[PDB]
C-alpha cells in the first residue's frame, strides 16, 4: 500500500532510531521539498509507526518544552479516537503510546494532553472541563500508585469514598457521576496501569544512597524555595553572570515522582543554559522511581551550555551515575565536558596546595 510519505516513512525510522534530531530534520527537509505541514507529519509518524519507533526517544520528544514538541503533541493525542471510549481504556491507551519520561515537567505536559483531548471528543458527557480531565487523570495515576504500592498496607490504602471526597466538586463545580468514578476505582484496582518507564533520562544524573548527605545536595535543595540567593553559593565553578528561576513542583508531582522542582541557570553574558531538577523519595515515589534521591542536569540549546551543565554536575563530591544523551548532544560529548571539569578541579586544588 503505497501513501505519498512511505519513503520518508522508511527513511525517518532510521534516523530518528539513531539520532532523533535527525530523524526529525529530515520530516523539516521532505515537508519543506514536498510543501507539507512538518507538525501535522511528524504526530503521523509517531502515531502509526508506533511498533517501529523507539518509543523512548517519542515520549521525550512528545513530553520535551519546546515550540515544535508542544505543537507536535497537540496533533499527537489528536490522532487517537476517544469518542464514546470508556476513560480509563482511553487513558490505558494513550500511556502505552509512547515510554515516560522519568521527569514530572514531561509526564506533566503527556497527562494535560490526554485530559484535553478527551474531554474534547466527550464534551460534558461525563466530564465538564478539560481542568476536570486533568485533575481526574491525575488522581487516577496516584489512585494506581495507592493501591499497587506494598508500602501501603491493605488497611491504610484508599477507599472508593476517599477518592469521590477528593474528586467532590472538581467536575466544573459538580460532581462525577458515582458509578462513572467506580468504574475507575474498580478496574485500577484489578489492573494497575502498565507505565513503561525510560531507565536513564537526558542529560546528568546524580543518584546514590549517599547523595542527600553531598553538601552541593543540601544547599541545592534549600536554594529551591530561598529568595534572591546567588547561585554561586551552590556552585563556585560556574561564576558570577549566572541567573535563576525556580519551578515550584505541583503537589501530586511530588507525590508521583518525589520531585522537588526545577531550577533554570541561564548565564547573562553567553546565552549558556542548564537545568537543575530535584527529586527526593517519599513512600508514594518509591514503589515507582527507586529509593535514592536524583538530580537531573540538562544543558539547553546554546552553545557553551554543555560546559555549564558540566561544571555544576562536576561541583559535587557525588560522582555523576548516568550520562544520556540529549535531543542535541551526543553523550561522548557530555562524558568529555564533565570528565575535564573534574580533572581540572583536582588540578587547581593540588596547585593551591589543598589537601
Amino acid at each position: 500500500y503505497f501513501q505519498g510519505d512511505s519513503l520518508l516513512k522508511n527513511e525517518v525510522i532510521k534516523l530518528f532510531n539513531d539520532k532523533p534530531k535527525s530523524g526529525i530534520a529530515r520530516i523539516k527537509k521532505w515537508c519543506t521539498d514536498n510543501n507539507q505541514d512538518f507538525i501535522a507529519e511528524t504526530a503521523k509518524i509517531f502515531y502509526e509507526e508506533k511498533s517501529n519507533l523507539n518509543l523512548e526517544f517519542v515520549g521525550d520528544y512528545l513530553g520535551t518544552d519546546g515550540v515544535d514538541n508542544q505543537k507536535v503533541l497537540e496533533s499527537f493525542t489528536k490522532q487517537f479516537d476517544f469518542k464514546e471510549k470508556d476513560y480509563l481504556e482511553s487513558l490505558r491507551r494513550f500511556l502505552q503510546s509512547f515510554k515516560l519520561p522519568g521527569e514530572a515537567q514531561k509526564i506533566d505536559r503527556l497527562v494535560e494532553s490526554f485530559g484535553t483531548h478527551y474531554y474534547e471528543q466527550n464534551l460534558n458527557i461525563d466530564i465538564n472541563s478539560k481542568d476536570a480531565a486533568y485533575i481526574l487523570a491525575y488522581q487516577t495515576i496516584m489512585l494506581n500508585t495507592d493501591l499497587h504500592n506494598p508500602s501501603i498496607a491493605k488497611s491504610k490504602k484508599m477507599t472508593f469514598e476517599q477518592l469521590k471526597n477528593n474528586l467532590k466538586g472538581t467536575n466544573e463545580s459538580k460532581n462525577f457521576n458515582d458509578n462513572f468514578l467506580k468504574k475507575i476505582y474498580d478496574e485500577i484496582e484489578a489492573k494497575p496501569f502498565k507505565l513503561n518507564f525510560v531507565k536513564t533520562s537526558p542529560g546528568y544524573e546524580l543518584t546514590s544512597t549517599t547523595l542527600n548527605k553531598d553538601s552541593t545536595f543540601k544547599k541545592l535543595d534549600s536554594f529551591l524555595h530561598s529568595t534572591d540567593v546567588n547561585i554561586n553559593t551552590v556552585f563556585p565553578g560556574i561564576g558570577d553572570n549566572v541567573k535563576t528561576t525556580v519551578d515550584q513542583p505541583k503537589s501530586w508531582l511530588s507525590f508521583f515522582t518525589g520531585y522537588k522542582g526545577t531550577i533554570t541557570l541561564t548565564d547573562n553574558k553567553t546565552s549558556a543554559q542548564a537545568t537543575i531538577q530535584v527529586y527526593t523519595p517519599n513512600i508514594f515515589s518509591k514503589w515507582l522511581f527507586g529509593e535514592q534521591p536524583r538530580v537531573i542536569i540538562q544543558p539547553g540549546q546554546t552553545k557553551e551550555s554543555i560546559d555549564l551543565a558540566a561544571k555544576a554536575a562536576a561541583d559535587f563530591s557525588s560522582p555523576v551515575k548516568n550520562f544520556k544523551a540529549t535531543y542535541d548532544y551526543e553523550v561522548g560529548d557530555l562524558i568529555k565536558a564533565y570528565d575535564n571539569q573534574k580533572k581540572l578541579i583536582t588540578i587547581e586544588r593540588n596547585l593551591a596546595l589543598k589537601e
